[PDB]
């Protein structure tokens, strides 16, 4: 199963590429329906635990059925694909049990909510130029942190 | 397994019974946990959908393992049982599909968090003291909607 | 290697059970003498906090390796080779614990532990009986889980478990 | 190798955060200590701090706080535990990695007074250990004070 | 020198200490000798006392005494057990700071005597040493008592 999410998570990535505008306006718009789904704090909550090595399980399910239904439910094919993405990472961090890849669902999440659409294209630029998949990774990972530390500040 | 539930679940009622004011303190200290796992919002999100027909079954299961985690970490034998208790409460409108025990499980969630404890005093007593079990989950369930309407009303939601 | 490493703990455990069977009230003693020790080294509330996290689903494993590396300290430091035996036997069931994930192991520990220092040996004795006669060794674990956690119930009614 | 200079560094910087607000961060201080009894390492706290007292380094001891504190940064919700909690692990850590017998006696002692309510012997402790200038010696005054008063403590209640 | 002195006022402290309670404070002292003895350090203690017997000072021995009694001190969950293994510990310090063989005798004598269960020459020892007013007569005639008592249990 982890190589399939894999697979679709990168073919996913590729259409993201096509034309990242409207993309990111997709995405924004998924986490728009997760903050009226009363999903926002249970995110915050996971990238709290996450930053601390602990990964929060039922908060992933919550969010990957509450995704599934934004999903079931958007108008837009543009919508529909931005969530598959984020419901696709969050599948892999619960069945990899890989913590950087829940921060950087959360964090990804939270910069979104935020406004920072610019650090959101630097991390997809990083998951997708840089070969070493695992080291980009963990830059992005370094970023979201780093750009969320920010928001919270002001 | 929903018989068990219900047997259980008025087993533990028997138990708040024995004294109430502690068991409100601590049903006041698990929806404090909840709040503080980002489990509110979700409560509140599922009692408006209950509200208008719908049952959100994503927000029963996270409020029932946030509660089964509240359980696992809780060092008071109180706080456990009462996490038990709404947890046996989720269960059931879980497994029956009853929008009133999902309305009921929210309400009692958001008036705990609002200190209105009298009122879950009073949501108790009718249930267990009236003999038909329906009327008084319907009586209980107006009660509860009236209150958290009482609430929006003075404090925020 | 994970599980060669179960199967070497288990495998290990079943000979520490037969020297068990070859004298038991000696055994329970030095079980007795392993749970005060660590009751002394401070680890008792860890037990307890450990089985209420079992009984609701949860498994502790800072807990587990606490008490895997106090046991190991008390084998260290027993003179008497009952007790490192003993010491021996808690731990190995604590590696199985931590390294399968199974709850009923945690739970069967944690009882055993807190029965002990109960003083409720026939209780133990029981325990052991259970897993060394019964056929299937998954139903003679829920059995002996099941067993423990009643009368542990009736230690804390009438005692008090902390 | 190079992280016991990392931790000192993450240290001196929570302790500037400390100094920012001192009132709040210990009563954060008293939150994790209460999350730390509630978990069943309060003994374990004890037994540590007798065992250093007469030289002794109980090394599981020190490993299960680090952990129990890292579940506690994990789920606390208010930021001001997280750090604090982050505080006490990273003085864990140090204690853990240089084998310094007084960093496990303050660490130990430290909780002890939070849960006692000594919490102005926290503060005088902070107070020494920020402001003396040579921090071996400042390290030594705090631990001496901190022992004082944990001894007078089991004078009066119990540990 | 001045080492010396601050272990006899310790000391000192620690005798009212037992004063207030003799039997409890015996009760540790035999805890105390029970953990020497899973030690391992019971043989050590014994050779000490002969070789003390015969004039000679085994500062090894000593030593070892020391760092073991502190571990007991590092280990013991009881209070008291600690205390009576720090009053031990100040009375062997004292033993090999000052060469005094009449230290080694009574420290090594009060061993074997609570091993052997004679807790009251042990409060004796304690009563001769708090009350007579000439300190080192006292020390004298404690250890004439300790090696006449372990005399007579080595016959029996």
């Amino acid at each position: 199963k982890i190589e399939e999410l894999l697979k679709k998570a990168k073919e996913m990535l590729k259409k993201y590429a096509s034309n990242i505008d409207k993309f990111i306006a997709a995405l924004r718009r998924v986490v728009q329906a997760l903050y009226d789904a009363g999903a926002y704090q249970v995110v915050i909550r996971m990238y709290q635990a996450a930053l601390a090595g602990q990964i929060d399980r039922e908060h992933l399910r919550f969010l990957i059925e509450t995704l599934q239904r934004i999903m079931a439910n958007a108008p837009s094919e543009m919508t529909r694909m931005a969530a598959l993405l984020l419901r696709l990472l969050a599948l892999l961090a619960l069945l990899t049990g890989d913590l950087l890849l829940v921060i950087l669902l959360a964090a990804m999440i939270i910069l979104l909510f935020a406004g920072y659409g610019e650090v959101v294209v630097k991390i997809f630029k990083i998951i997708r130029e840089m070969p070493d998949k695992e080291e980009a990774l963990k830059k992005a990972v370094e970023l979201a942190i780093k750009m969320v530390e920010e928001f919270r500040k002001k």
